[PDB]
């Protein structure tokens, strides 16, 4: 699950939404979703889930972005999809370049301690993945 405040880019409108507003308003936004072969596609959000309060860890990535997710949340990495809680400083996560919209990988600069926060989830059609805080993750 992704923490309150997690920003999600909609490739269709070009608008960036906070996940808690997308869920609270059941907004049918589109997201940048990643397939298997490492390609990016636009996919619509069809379901919204308020996951309640849970422990979310922070992954600070080269460039400043910090992804806050539950330690069990799957993130696309240089070694495939791994739980966020298994990642360590030095591992590279898949990120969407804000300029080219292309996929690349960035180094995790620091792993932050857990903190309590409302968490959310979504159902992304077909591909069930999305770019949150610029990072490719499971929905």
């Amino acid at each position: 699950c992704l923490a309150e405040g997690t920003r999600i880019f909609d490739p269709v409108t070009g608008t960036t939404h906070r996940i808690e507003d997308v869920v609270g308003g059941r907004k049918p936004i589109h997201v940048v979703a990643a397939a298997k072969d490492g390609t990016l596609h636009a996919r619509p959000v069809v379901s919204w889930f308020d996951q309640g309060t849970r422990d979310v860890i922070g992954l600070r990535i080269a460039g400043g972005a910090i992804l806050w997710a539950t330690p069990d949340h799957k993130v696309l990495t240089e070694y495939g999809w791994r739980a966020a809680g298994e990642l360590r400083k030095g591992d590279r996560v898949a990120v969407r370049d804000v300029e080219t919209g292309e996929l690349r990988y960035s180094v995790i600069r620091e792993v932050l301690p857990t903190r309590r926060a409302r968490t959310f989830g979504l159902e992304v059609e077909e591909l069930h993945t999305l770019v949150a805080e610029g990072v490719v993750v499971h929905n």
